[PDB]
């Protein structure tokens, strides 16, 4: 029951999950309610990867800060994993830093199109559905379109943890989020992938709220299909 929750907008809070292995946590404010936020920070070696922003410029900025107190390894690359501001907010930041930022060429159109801020580099190998590269210390996977026809999930072999991004749901939200990007027809499909390529996974980190076990892909394919079906 420690995963935090706690934290005022502008501010970061790092969680281990294991050796290596973080989740980077952050708030925002959305129509006068306040939502959380996850990412995620895996080592290599001296260097760190970091899975997406923190949700804008002023938390990624405080991330960065936060991952020098906490852990003190540089940030070389960093991936987002969809187009989103919650995933390319503070590429900027990011880049100004040093950092090496990284999209599927897909991610990066769509955030043109968006006016949102770029990746810099291109992630090959990621253009359909079921394909899967290595990238340093994790495997970056392509399930098919799901809550954005880019959408990545990220899987830490060493650590069996599986970080979903806005693909996989937290089990206490039970109502569909922000779906106007989402391929409501393929995303249950798309979890249907995720499971069949890391059925080992411990650890499953949705985009926003509490990890949990593989049970978010089955509780996510339920939210889905009850909100495809509204009426
Ligand atoms: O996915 C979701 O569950 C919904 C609802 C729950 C929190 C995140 N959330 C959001 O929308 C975020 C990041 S995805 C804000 C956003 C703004 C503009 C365009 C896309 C997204
Ligand atoms: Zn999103
Ligand atoms: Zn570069
Ligand atoms: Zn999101
Ligand atoms: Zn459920």
């Amino acid at each position: 029951g420690e995963y935090p929750t706690e934290i005022p907008v502008g501010e970061v809070r790092l969680y281990q999950i294991a050796d290596g292995v973080w989740s980077h946590i952050a708030t925002q404010s959305f129509d006068g309610a306040v939502y959380p936020s996850n990412g995620l920070i895996v080592r290599d070696g001296d260097e760190l990867l970091l899975i997406d922003t923190a949700w804008g410029a002023k938390n990624t900025a405080a991330l960065l800060a936060e991952i020098e107190k906490q852990i003190g390894l540089p940030v070389t690359r960093a991936v987002s994993t969809h187009f989103h501001d919650d995933r390319v907010g503070g590429v900027d930041v990011l880049r100004a830093a040093g950092v090496a930022t990284y999209a599927s060429p897909s991610t990066r159109r769509l955030a043109e199109v968006e006016g949102n801020e770029i990746p810099t580099h291109s992630l090959e190998g990621l253009s359909s559905s079921g394909d899967a590269v290595r990238f340093g210390p994790v495997e970056l996977f392509y399930p098919g379109a799901a809550h954005s026809t880019d959408n990545l999930v990220v899987y830490v072999p060493s650590a069996s943890v599986l970080y979903g991004g806005c693909a996989i749901y937290e089990l206490s939200r039970t109502s569909a989020g922000n779906v106007a990007d989402a391929d409501l027809a393929e995303w249950p499909t798309s979890i249907e992938r995720i499971q069949q390529h890391y059925p080992e996974a411990q650890f499953v980190i949705p985009g926003h709220g509490l990890p949990g076990g593989l049970d978010l892909l089955k509780h996510t394919t339920n939210v889905v299909k009850a909100h495809t079906n509204r009426s």
